[PDB]
Formats: structure tokens, C-alpha cells, sequence
């Protein structure tokens, strides 16, 4: 969607003052809130704890959390327990009730978030296969005069009229979370998540059910999942098992959803979280997996490169080449005309970054500069390695970012003109081929093998230095790019050295035709 | 208990008005309605069968009822349900079940209240409450039972009753729901551990220490391993045909949290025993917490020396013709033509009755005797002689070779005018003097009027028979004679405290009923 590290959903608590009353009180998407990045996915997200540590209580001030977090019910998935990138859950207080006669509020309560939040989203995943991953999931609905959910919380608090109904409620007593043994049909304990992935064609299937106390099949389903994965993203549906039919609907989980999101994290996207909202907008949930406790293709690429110490680190991205994640913030890079300059500074001082280019779709690159830090910047999203053309002569033309010396430094933005920095490329696809140059002043030859949907070679200033307006001897530089985009219209790569001349240079082209 | 042919209780819709809201409607003892003896035991009970046909539908007017009832005056929709024990189903005296409408929503802002849900009735009743038993043995009995429970708000009993229409909340659970969809009172065959079909009851009856046991289940649908869950085990003492005791709840736990109605004990179980040998019953019992109502019926086996519990017979004059009266073994309580009459509110007594024949008339003797009344009887016009007694059990029959009784009895003869004297305790009216030897399973005694007639008999458990006749000689009022009277009588009351008869006859005539006390 449109990224993030995590998402979380407060309680709702229905103002019941005499005379001033709200009969409902619904959720929107407006609601979700982003967590940031965690350093420490089984801790609360820092956001929203330090919100609920400000909730006022008046005799139980405890923050009450979902059991596997980091401050005996259980909630887990067996066999599918050890969670190191993505967490979700929930955490509560039992809060003192608003009791303000003369503005006419009275509110009462739990209050409190549901939430995932992972770290290290993939930026590679398994190329082929289905892959089982299993979870938990978590709920908190809208709160309506009247209304209860007891076949899922006993409604002696008015859970779901005077606050949300939510999976952390201490009414929540027909699951088998406390329960010390399993059935041999419980996929394990308390709320749980189930889901197929299919790497191969890019999509995904599975369930939410409840895996009910024992006092005849002990779970229930009351969702299916389908969407698409996009890169390390996915989206689709939620489908509602148990709708509106025959019954009066003793539980919240009866509308589809068509806001299903998510994204895979780890290594390589052994974990996932998700979210949705019901278009009724009676019901959030946020939920986690991943596959069974202990060939990829690659999705994306974004990497820094540092000037001042020439290193290349890999950064965050979700998948999308127009959203720049640095230091667990997200920089937009298109304004809701050739390159771009501006600056941003969220809620390091402020970020200056020069991002190439305006024709670029699914591929960005510049500079980036931290307040003083100095470094280069590359990210896109890959072409699927199935989409790769097999066209055997193929021109790609752009520019690229340089910063190169053997004794005095020279530095060359990026540009459509005219004897500044300009890049060509000739890549065949049918013999894995690919080659090009970048010239400042009319100087480096790139060899490279194209490896699915990413290529690696060399970059030479060849014979013999180059200019520095003093010879720079460059020679046997490792080179790493891929192609962006459906069927590989743009392409890029980068190179550093060296693994008394330095340099760094970050490049974008794009595809022409006949 | 207090007696009686059968046993009926209403399901309750909770008001929801807004504002005037009941969050709970309990259940009463003083809910239990009387039935009435039943014409025919497969019907419904006619009482309430008319509050139901008085109850406004608005889209179903059918009384729904229980597979094995008579849908009689009434119909249905996908039914082919199934309530019974196995080898157990042939009712013949009594029947249990329930019987309902969609009732229309009461929707009556004006007067704030809005109620919703089935209306109904569960029920057990039968006819000819049994006046003798198996002398001995333990005896299975096996049938069906029913429940309806309180409702209140938030309640639901999903255990048993899938709660989309507020069941337990808005209207009473109840056995008869749509929604109890959890037993296999639909399924075409048996799990091999199944008792049979639906909610069932077991009891073993022991004849021999006059007290029972058993289980109230529910059969479950398969939808390994077991298919049956017990609700309930009930103990009992056996009186005469009637029995009392308790019922206890199987799973009450202590944590809950209770997904069905049945957690409570119940100090209220109470139930008869009906036909020639008691081979059916029926009871009743509501649970002491107030959320359950549960009634239910039971039979030996589908197709033994016996012992009398009652003796129970109305003497008409007319006629001279004598008539076996039901009872439910209280000597206290006459009944006749299926209305009860108590006997206690002054040796004898005298009063009338109406219920709701236009009245009775009743003399009944006497004020100290505790297991054994009798008297007379007039309808209005007709007039008979009755007597009732509660039979000593044979096993405490005393063993003492010389016993005086002494007492009274109504005496009607004639072989031209009539002669009739009441019983007394002066002065030289109605006397009854007997002499008991238990050891020898002989009797005799003397009626004297002041003349007399004169009685002699074996003795066979807890019976007697023999013969009467006046002195002949002759009677008064002129002159009666009797000879060879047919005799019947019994002994009443723990060791035999008490002990009675009555003869008739068959140009002379004669109708006597009498009873002695011990000294
Ligand atoms: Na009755």
C-alpha cells in the first residue's frame, strides 16, 4: 500500500452522558496510526505506549499486554512461535472513566491499541513455491448503544457498546488460551492466523479462525484471505466467513473487507504483518506470521552510498522507488522539471536530497544529505525475473551522479543536458549481456552479466587515469544493478571504490524503442 | 409432594422495553401449573393447549409439539425428529413433552412493554396412578425428559441452543427450540453408545428398598468417541406410588463458565408412578437456583409378584356397586372424577365442595385416624360410601399374636326399608371392635349398630378378607338379613396402626365401609 514499518488501531470508548450521548462511535481508516520503526519488535511500539502510559487509571494502573510481548494464557500458532522481525498484538489499561458532567462526557472503559510493527523489510523473497505461514491475529470493533458480541466476549461490561471489543479483553473467555493442553484440530492457541503463500505466482490465501475452549470441532473460521503480492508488499480482500443469514450475529466479524495490506520482513520474508478495516467499519484487524520455526529472487534495490568513507549500505524500502526510508523515516519524493532538489524535516536536523529522475517510474537516485553527512542514494523496484524480454539489442539512455578523485575532488550532478552527465546502455537480454558508459566530459566502460533480473560486472576508467577537472586509475571496480519496472523499461546500478583514486557513482537509464 | 395427574410450566418472554426493562425473569415454584387427568395421555393438556390457542401469531398460527405426541386439533415444516429411548417408546399412560407457537412480539408502547419469542409449555401427565407395585427388584425405566429455563439479559446457552433469536435472553430456552440443534433427534441411525433419540432419561427403580436412581442425557449429533453428555443424576424415595428427592447437576464445576443451564441442584424432585403396576412414570423438578424447569417420563421395557400400595374405592347405593377411586397415595386427599378434594381443613367432619356434578358432599371420618379416611360421598343426585388408605408396607407388617382396633363405619342395609347410621365414637351407635393375630394371619372383629354384623378373614400381607352377617336373628329397620358378606379390608400406616374394610351386598342388601384404630 503505501508502506510502513507497522500500524496500530486505538480502542474506541462511546460517550454516554445523559442528553449529549453518541449511539455509535465507527472506526476509519483515518484511525491507523503508524508505529515507526521498532528496535525491539517483541516491546510495544514506543508511539502509542507512551499515549496509553499518559491514559489515566485510578486503582490498576498496570499496562496489560498480549503474553508474548516483552512486559498464563497463550496465543500462538504451534510450530510457528519464533517471531524476530514482526510482532503484533495488544496492550490496555484499565482506564479511569471520563467523568465530565459540564461538558457532558461521560466515557468508561478499557483503553488501549491493537498493532503490528516488524523490522528488516525483504528485499528478497523465495522465487518459487507455496509456503505455509502461520500466526495470530487481533481485533478491536466500533462501540454502538446496545450492542454486544457475546460469542466472543461475554458482555458484562458492555464490551462493544461503552468501549470496543477487542482480543485483549479480560471477558474474551471462549478461546482455549488458558487451556493446557491442545485438541488434535487446534492449530494452536487463542486467535490464530493461517496462510498459503504462493511465491511462484505472486499471490496468497488463508484464515483467521479462533481455536475455542474445551467444555465436535474445536475452532471456528471467521475469515478468508486473498491478495496479491506486489514486490514485498500485498494487498487484497478479506472475506467475512460468517456473514448476516440465518442469524442475528453474535460476533463483529460480519462485513468483507476490500483493505487488506501488508508485507513480508527478514532476510528473506520469513515473516510477514497485515491489517484491514471492514467496509462496515465494524471491525480492524492486524495480524502477524511466519513459516515453521528452525532459491530467492531479488524485489528491490536501495542503497546508500557514503561519500566521505565511500561505503555502501543497504537501506529500508517498501517496495516502492517514490518513498525513500532513512533513519525509520519515510521521504516522499514526488510533489503532490528534470531531476528535483528540496528539504524535509519529520514531525538529524533536516534532509536536503536531489533526487533523477522526472521520466523515471519505478526507479529513483540522487543525493542525500544529512545536517553534515553526504551520501548517494539508489532505489527500484525490480522487474519480476519471468518478465525479463529476451530482445537481444536494447538501448537504455540517462544520466548519473558522480563524485570521483585521485587528488582534488570532482563532483557532477545528474542531467538531461548537454554535455554534463550523460549514461547509454546496451544490454542483450538473449545472451545475458550487458554493457554501457557514463561521460562527464566526453569517461567509464561497464561489462556486466545479467543474472535474472539483476546484473554485476565491472566499471573501468580505463587507459589511463581520467581527468579530475592528475590521473585517476580506476580498473576492475565491481558493479551491481538490476532492471526496474514491468518488463524492465529503466534500469541502475552503482559502484563503489574501492572495495590514490576513489569514487562513487550512482546511475539511471531508461529503455527506448523503434 | 401434594399429588397430582400432571404437571405443567410457561416459557417466559423477558420485557425489553426500553427503559423498563426486566434483566430477569426467574422461575417459580408457584409457576407449575396442574394438567388435570388426560382422556388421552398422548394429547396435549387441554388447560393449557387453550392459553396456546389463545396466543396471537402474526405469520405461523401452528402449535408445534413433540414428535410422538397428537398434533390433534397443529402442524409442521421439515419434520421428521425423533424423542424416545430405545426399546423404551410404547407410552400407553403417560406422556411428557412440550408443545409452542411463534408467538407475535407483545408490542405495547402504551403500556411499556415489549416481549418477544416462543410462548409454550413443557408438561408431563398421566392417568392411572398405580395402587400396586412390584413387591421387590430393582427395574429399569427409560424415556425422555425436557427442560425450560429463566431468561435473562446477556444470557445465552449455546451449549444447546444456538443463540440467534436471543434464546435464554428474550424467551426461555426450552427443549423444543428450532435452534436446539446439537442432539441427534435428527439423525437416521444410532451411534452404538447412543441411548436413543434426543434429551433421555434412565432410572433404575429399586422395588426392593423403595428408592430409585438415575441419568438425565442428551444424545448428541455426529457431526470416536462418545456421543452422549449427562445433565443430570437424581436420587429418590418411594412412598406409595409417589417419590421425592433431589436431582444433581452433573457438570455444575466451579470456574464456569457455563455454556448451558444445567449447573444448579434441584432439592424439588418429585414424580408418581402410573398404571396397573407402575410400569410408567412421570416427575417434575425445578432447579434451586431458579434458571430450570425440567419434566420428564420414563417406562420398563417395551412388550413378578406384586404388592398394594392404596386402597382407594367408592361404594355407590343405588347400585350397590363398588369402584376403585385413583389416589396418589395420600389418604387425605379424595379424588374423584378427577378433581382433588383435601379431607382436612370434631370426630368425623362434614363440609362440601365445588371445583372452579355442581358440588360434592362429603362426610369423612376421622380425626384420629392419619393414614385411612371414609365416609360418605354425594354428587349433585348421587350418594356412595368411600374409603382410602395408605397400606402398610408388607415388610412392616408386626408380627404380635393379639391386636384390638377399635373405631366406627357407615353402615346402609335393607331388605324392606332402608337402614342407614353414620359412624361415631358414642354411644351406642355404629362400634367396630377387631382382634388381629399377625403370627396366625388371622382376624376378627364385631359392627354393631346396638343389631350388629360380625366379620372374619385371613390375613394376606397387608390385606384382609372374610366374610360379615347379622345376627339374623336380623337388623332393624322389621328386620335385615346378611350372610356371607363379601369382606375386603387392609392395614394402614407404618406397623399397622391403622386398619379398615368395606363389604356390599349382593330380599337384603348392604353397603358398609369401616375403619379401627390400634391400641
Ligand atoms: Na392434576
Amino acid at each position: 500500500d503505501q508502506g510502513g514499518y507497522g500500524f496500530a488501531m486505538r480502542l474506541k470508548r462511546r460517550n454516554w452522558y445523559p442528553g449529549a450521548e453518541e449511539s455509535e462511535v465507527k472506526l476509519n481508516e483515518s484511525d491507523w496510526e503508524a508505529t515507526g520503526l521498532p528496535t525491539k519488535p517483541k516491546e510495544l511500539p514506543k508511539r502509542q505506549k507512551s499515549v496509553i502510559e499518559k491514559v489515566e487509571t485510578d486503582g490498576d494502573s498496570d499496562i496489560y499486554s498480549s503474553p508474548y510481548l516483552t512486559p498464563q494464557p497463550k496465543n500462538q500458532a504451534t510450530g510457528h512461535e519464533n517471531f524476530q522481525y514482526v510482532y503484533s498484538g495488544w496492550f490496555y489499561k484499565h482506564a479511569a472513566s471520563e467523568k465530565d458532567f459540564s461538558n457532558k462526557k461521560i466515557k468508561s472503559g478499557d483503553d488501549g491499541y491493537i498493532f503490528y510493527h516488524g523490522e528488516k523489510p525483504s528485499r528478497q523473497l523465495p522465487a518459487s513455491g507455496k509456503v505455509i505461514y502461520k500466526g495470530v491475529w487481533h481485533f478491536v470493533t466500533d462501540t454502538k448503544k446496545g450492542q454486544d458480541f457475546r460469542e466472543i466476549i461475554q458482555p458484562s461490561k458492555k464490551q462493544g457498546d461503552r468501549y470496543s471489543g477487542f482480543s485483549g479483553d479480560g471477558s474474551e473467555e471462549y478461546s482455549n488460551k488458558n487451556e493446557s493442553t491442545l485438541k488434535d484440530d487446534h492449530e494452536g492457541y487463542g486467535f490464530t492466523s493461517n496462510l498459503e503463500v504462493d511465491f511462484g505466482n505472486k499471490k496468497l490465501t488463508g484464515k483467521l479462525i479462533r481455536n475455542n475452549a474445551s467444555l465436535d470441532k474445536h475452532t471456528t473460521q471467521y475469515y478468508s484471505l486473498d491478495a496479491q503480492i506486489t514486490g514485498n508488499r500485498f494487498n487484497g480482500t478479506a472475506t467475512a466467513t460468517d456473514k448476516k443469514e440465518n442469524e442475528t450475529k453474535l460476533h463483529p466479524f460480519v462485513s468483507d473487507s476490500s483493505s487488506l495490506s501488508g508485507g513480508f520482513f527478514g532476510p528473506q520474508g520469513e515473516e510477514l504483518g497485515f491489517r484491514f478495516l471492514s467496509d462496515d467499519q465494524k471491525v480492524a484487524v492486524v495480524g502477524s506470521a511466519k513459516t515453521k520455526d528452525k532459491k530467492l529472487t531479488t524485489v528491490l534495490d536501495a542503497v546508500e552510498l557514503t561519500l566521505n568513507d565511500k561505503k555502501i549500505k543497504n537501506l529500508d524500502n517498501f517496495s516502492n522507488a517514490a518513498q525513500l526510508v532513512v533513519d525509520g523515516i519515510m521521504i516522499p519524493l514526488l510533489p503532490k522539471e528534470f531531476t528535483r532538489k528540496f528539504e524535509h524535516t519529520p514531525e538529524t536536523k533536516t534532509y536536503e536530497v536531489e533526487v533523477c529522475c522526472s521520466n523515471l517510474n519505478y526507479l529513483k537516485y540522487g543525493m542525500l544529505t544529512r545536517k553534515v553527512e553526504q551520501s548517494m542514494f539508489l532505489q527500484g523496484e525490480r522487474t519480476d525475473e519471468k518478465e525479463i524480454p529476451t530482445d537481444q539489442n536494447v538501448v537504455y539512455r540517462g544520466s548519473w551522479y558522480g563524485h570521483i578523485a585521485n587528488g582534488t575532488s570532482w563532483s557532477g550532478n545528474a542531467s538531461d543536458k548537454e554535455g554534463g552527465n550523460r549514461a547509454e546502455f546496451t544490454v542483450n537480454f538473449a545472451d545475458k549481456k550487458i554493457t554501457g558508459k557514463l561521460t562527464a566530459e566526453n569517461t567509464f566502460t561497464i561489462e556486466g552479466m545479467i543474472q535474472g533480473n539483476g546484473f554485476e560486472g565491472t566499471a573501468k576508467t580505463a587507459e589511463s587515469g581520467f581527468d579530475l577537472d592528475p590521473k585517476a586509475y580506476i580498473t576492475d571496480a565491481k558493479v551491481k544493478g538490476g532492471f526496474y519496472g514491468p518488463k524492465a523499461e529503466e534500469l541502475g546500478g552503482w559502484f563503489a571504490y574501492p572495495g590514490a583514486s576513489s569514487a562513487t557513482v550512482v546511475f539511471g537509464a531508461k529503455r527506448q524503442q523503434p
